[PDB]
Order: C-alpha cells, then structure tokens, then sequence
C-alpha cells in the first residue's frame, strides 16, 4: 500500500551527464556515444541573451571554444552543429556508459522524471507532468540548463526533454532532444506567456482509482453518467473533455477495482459540483492531475 | 524557482541492489564489499511469519540455502549471521560498484530517499520523512522488503533505512542497517500500532521559508511572537514544541530571506489559529512538514 510521486531510478542517465563551458557560460550536456547535446544558449554572453542571432554567434565559435568535462577528464570537441535549439558537439570519445536509448516527443498530460544537474553533476530527481499549455512545474536554479527529462522501459532510456528557461510565472520550458520547443516559446530573454492551463481529467481519474485501491471510498456511489454529460460539466471547471481513448487507457484500473470508468466520472462530476466537504483523498485536500494511468498501474499492481 | 519533493540521484545505490532467495521467499539485499544485508524474514515461510522463532529457523539454514543474484551473476554465499532483524551474507566477491558509504541511524523529523526494488531490480525513487511516531508514509508492494533509504553527502552514501513491513494503518516500518527497528515494532505478522503522530514544526517553518523564496507572501504578517507564546499554541494543535536547536537550524533560511524565525513563527501561529480558509501555499491546501531546513537550503540556494 501507499501512493507516492515516484521518479524512475536515475543511474543510467547519471552516467551521461557532462559539464559544457563556452567562454564564461557553463551548463549541462548529455553525452550519448560520441555526441554531447546541450542548449545552444551556452554560446551566449549575458548580453547576447536579450536578442540573440544564434547563427551569427555560432559562426564565431571554433571547436576549441567548447570546454567539455566528464568528471575530471576533458573531452576534445572535433565537430559541432546546431539542430533547432540544441547544439550537438561531436567528441573524440564515445561514452562507455551509454545506455540503450531513443529520442521521443511526449504529449500533454504525460509524465517524465527530471534529473536536475549543476556543472554536469546530478543533484536531484523528481517527476513532472507536461502541462496542457506545454509548461512543467519543476525546480530549477541557475546553471540547471541541459538537465534532461526521461522515462525508462526495462533497460531503454527514452529522453523526452531538455531544460532551457523559466517563465515569469515560475513555471519551466524546454525542448525535445532534437531542439524543438514544447509550446510557443523561443530561447530569448524576453517576456513570454504560456496559454491558460487546464486540469488533466484522465490523470485525476487515474488518481481517484489509486485512492480506491488504497482504501478511500467515501466519494463512491451508484450514480453513472454518459461521456457527453460528464464533459458538459467538466468543462465548466476548466477540466479537459474525456475522450474514448482516455476511457480505454483507464480500462486496466477499472478492471482491477471493479469500478466502471463512467462510474468514476460520475464521482468526479459530484466532487467538482459539491467540493470535498472538509475531507481528504490520499492525504490531499485538492484533486491531483500529475499521475497518468500508467503511473498508477506501475505503483498499484 | 520551483519547489518540488526531490529525491537524491539513485545510481550509487542501484549498483548495490541484489536478489536474495531462501527456499521459496524472495526479497532484495544490499551488496557492499563482500557482504549482502537483507531482512531476516527471508528465512520464513508465510506460516512462520505469523509467529517466528528466528533462531530455530536460522539453525536449519546453511550457506547454500541462500541464492544471491546480482543481475544474472550468481554470487557464492560463504558465510551467514543474524544481527538483530538483518541477515548478513558473506559472499566470495567484493562488489566493484561499492560506493563510499556509512551506516547512520536517523532521528525523527529527518528525510531520506527510498529506492524501491522488486526481485533485486530498482523500480522507483521517492523521498520520505521519518515521522515522530517512527513510521514512514511510503509506497511498497509485496517483495519490496530489502529496499533501502539513504542520503548522499557529495560522493558518500549514508544508508539509514531497510524496509521490513506495513502497519494496519497503511504506513511503513523498518530498521537501520544494523537491524534495529525504528520504533516499537517486531518483525512478526501480528497487529501492531505506532504512537500518536505529531507535526514536525521545524519542517513546517522550513517549507514556509521555501514558499516566501518562491514568491508566496500572503501569509506574512507585521507581527512577531516569543518562543513560549508560539509553543503554547503549538501544543494545542498537536505541533512539536520549537527548541533553540531548531531555531539555530532555521538560521540560514532566515539569513537568505531576511525574515526572522520568530516573525515566521507569528505567521504559523495565525495559520493555525485562523486556519488556511481554503487558501494555498506552494500549491498545497495543507501545511507541509516533510521537508527539513536542509532540504529547503539544498533546493533554494545550492
Ligand atoms: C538555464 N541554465 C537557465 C535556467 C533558468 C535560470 C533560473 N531558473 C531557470 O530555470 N536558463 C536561462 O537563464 C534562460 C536563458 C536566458 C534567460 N533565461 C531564462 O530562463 C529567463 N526566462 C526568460 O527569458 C523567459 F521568461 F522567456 F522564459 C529568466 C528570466 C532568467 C528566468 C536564455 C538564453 C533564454
Ligand atoms: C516485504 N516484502 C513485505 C512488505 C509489505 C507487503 C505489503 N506492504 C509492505 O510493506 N513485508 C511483509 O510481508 C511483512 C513480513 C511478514 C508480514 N509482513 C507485513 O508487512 C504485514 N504487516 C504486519 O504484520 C504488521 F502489521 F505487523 F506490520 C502485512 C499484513 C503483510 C502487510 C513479516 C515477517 C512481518
């Protein structure tokens, strides 16, 4: 029993972290085979960040302007190219700790583990949901850029995120491992806003199932709902509409507890219309939307 | 910015996790140098667990009755011994992935990272606080026994916890790496209760500093209080009394924010007296006590 926000073990990702310096800007790089991946803004001075022309900045940099360090050993850069908002530095040595890996683009609502790093040294590990407005609610300080988000399938590391900036609201933004930003963001020090955020409905349902598995039953009843009626109500509370694909993804949790998905939808509709009446669910006073059905299945089975 | 429940990177501990099997019971072991540490109930059947006489069960086991597997590498058990609730299995090979380490016994209020394992394989990492009643609010399924808790100081792993059992309330209990239970529990399948729990006051104050650092200032007021006046209110709401040692540990956060500890105590006193009125702090509708002053400084400065 118990239900906790849990990250994947970070070991295979720790063996890939390196320190990348260019002039007086130092950030983290991801060393996979003989290529180190990092945010391209490592080539910027504090001034350049206001309105950079990255092509003009990169032209002024030679391979010897990049100082890459793996622990205490310097890795010689023998080639360099820019792919969207990431820099790829070809190095003279292939990382012997390179695990099996793939680069993936995650979808809104999906979760990943973040290995927060400083000067190429892993510092912490936590779990994030990619918000519907393409922001994450992380914990990042100066020098944390180049820190990566990932998931693990048995022995394969799927890299889905690299950290680049923090928005005015305090939320965080970054790219996939091909340098393409998630969301309408640019790597420039200018005021940028994210869209209005919405609650991940399928994730709240997954969390209501984790609660029933753990013994919380006060919010259950024999009422039901059509998918359309639930959607008409949920969208008044800024919740995303539930689709058949979402219902299908909740199937294994529904089977495990014996509670039909549309019955849990009726309980959620009631929780939104009535509030929690001074009660808690899994020791929480708010409904939680940062656990996917997969996160609940992995912890409750 | 940001304040998240953060675990230590687990790689150093992942390299020490092994599968230990004795008969039909299988759980996790911690492989450091030529020794494997694991809960002693690995020598029990399900029936034995109801009322075990560990000494009579241990006497029936030989070195070859313990199957230890590191990945696919089978290790050879060349010695065995019981120390309190832990079994030590001497093996014929020193773990080359053994990090620099030490075994500590943590105090109530302190936090640690848990690497949850099943069949000797790491599954997930999370952060727990040792409650004042010596329980932890973890997440553990069958076969998780042997999973360990720890902290990391630069390159040295301080192992402080080994997982053994779950209480009827759904909370978790276990031992230090010497086999000594944290709390008044025994490794036997019989109804056992923990003491009444209390709120870790110093951790609530640390988390209030984390909130101000992050922009949350609505709860700040222009009042101050004394240590004694705060403690009269604390005892009424089942909060631990604040000591000078705890005030001294809040010093760095106090210096970073420019808010005196007794100015933050006045905000806490008002949150307890008036309640939170449905408002949130750091995205929480309830006061959080599972972050130490050390977890806050580590995350909000460096
Ligand atoms: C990477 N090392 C940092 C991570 C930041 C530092 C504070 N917390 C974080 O997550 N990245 C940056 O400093 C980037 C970098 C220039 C400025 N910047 C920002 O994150 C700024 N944000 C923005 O300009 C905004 F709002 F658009 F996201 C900052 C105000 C410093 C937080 C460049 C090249 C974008
Ligand atoms: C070790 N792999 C499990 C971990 C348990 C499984 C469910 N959640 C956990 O943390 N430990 C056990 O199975 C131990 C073990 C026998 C029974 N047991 C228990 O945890 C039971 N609890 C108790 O007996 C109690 F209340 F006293 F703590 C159980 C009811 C199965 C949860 C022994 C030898 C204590």
């Amino acid at each position: 029993s118990g239900f906790r926000k849990m990250a994947f073990p970070s070991g295979k990702v720790e063996g890939c972290m390196v320190q990348v310096t260019c002039g007086t800007t130092t950030l983290n790089g991801l060393w996979l085979d003989d290529v180190v991946y990092c945010p391209r803004h490592v080539i910027c001075t504090s001034e350049d960040m206001l309105n950079p022309n990255y092509e003009d900045l990169l032209i002024r940099k030679s391979n010897h302007n990049f100082l890459v360090q793996a622990g205490n050993v310097q890795l010689r850069v023998i080639g360099h190219s820019m792919q969207n908002c990431v820099l790829k530095l070809k190095v003279d040595t292939a990382n012997p700790k390179t695990p099996k890996y793939k680069f993936v683009r995650i979808q809104p609502g999906q979760t990943f583990s973040v290995l927060a790093c400083y000067n190429g040294s892993p510092s912490g590990v936590y779990q994030c949901a990619m918000r519907p407005n393409f922001t994450i609610k992380g914990s990042f300080l100066n020098g944390s850029c180049g820190s990566v988000g990932f998931n693990i399938d048995y022995d394969c590391v799927s890299f889905c995120y690299m950290h680049h900036m923090e928005l005015p609201t305090g939320v965080h933004v970054g790219t996939d491992l091909e340098g393409n930003f998630y969301g309408p963001f640019v790597d420039r020090q200018t005021a940028q806003a994210a869209g209005t955020d919405t609650t991940i409905t399928v994730n709240v349902l997954a969390w209501l199932y984790a609660a029933v598995i753990n013994g919380d039953r006060w919010f259950l009843n024999r009422f039901t709902t059509t998918l359309n009626d639930f959607n008409l109500v949920a969208m008044k509370y800024n919740y995303e509409p539930l689709t058949q694909d979402h219902v299908d993804i909740l199937g294994p949790l529904s089977a495990q507890t014996g509670i039909a998905v549309l019955d849990m939808c009726a309980s959620l509709k009631e929780l939104l219309q009535n509030g929690m009446n001074g009660r808690t669910i899994l020791g929480s006073a708010l409904l939680e939307d940062e656990f996917t059905p997969f996160d609940v299945v992995r912890q409750c089975s």
